[PDB]
């Protein structure tokens, strides 16, 4: 959820 480069 933070950022899909990575929840």
């Amino acid at each position: 959820x933070l950022x899909r480069x990575x929840x």
